[PDB]
């Protein structure tokens, strides 16, 4: 019922989802929100992903344009996935 309990539940779902390969924030949000009653927002999810040390940011695209407006897309992986697939990587 608590916000922490929800956040813990969300973290476990995200980690399972990211098991196979890295995914972008939009894909993660769609997955999470497809399997929870209320789910979360892209802003809140970004915070959760950043705060969870088991889930690491592996890429980014930022777009800006006089027509595009601006947006970012971030790519995330589990730390263990990175350790296994990029064994020269460190942070
Ligand atoms: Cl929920």
């Amino acid at each position: 019922e608590t916000e922490s309990m929800k956040t813990v539940r969300i973290r476990e779902k995200i980690k399972k989802f990211l098991g196979d390969r890295p995914r972008n924030t939009a894909e993660i949000l769609e997955h999470i929100n497809s399997t929870m009653r209320h789910g979360t927002t892209s802003q809140q999810l970004g915070n959760v992903l950043s705060k969870d040390k088991d889930i690491v940011k592996v890429g980014y695209i930022k777009r800006s344009g006089i027509l595009s407006g601006g947006y970012d897309i971030c790519e995330w992986a589990t730390r263990n996935w990175v350790a296994e697939h990029c064994p020269e990587w460190t942070e």
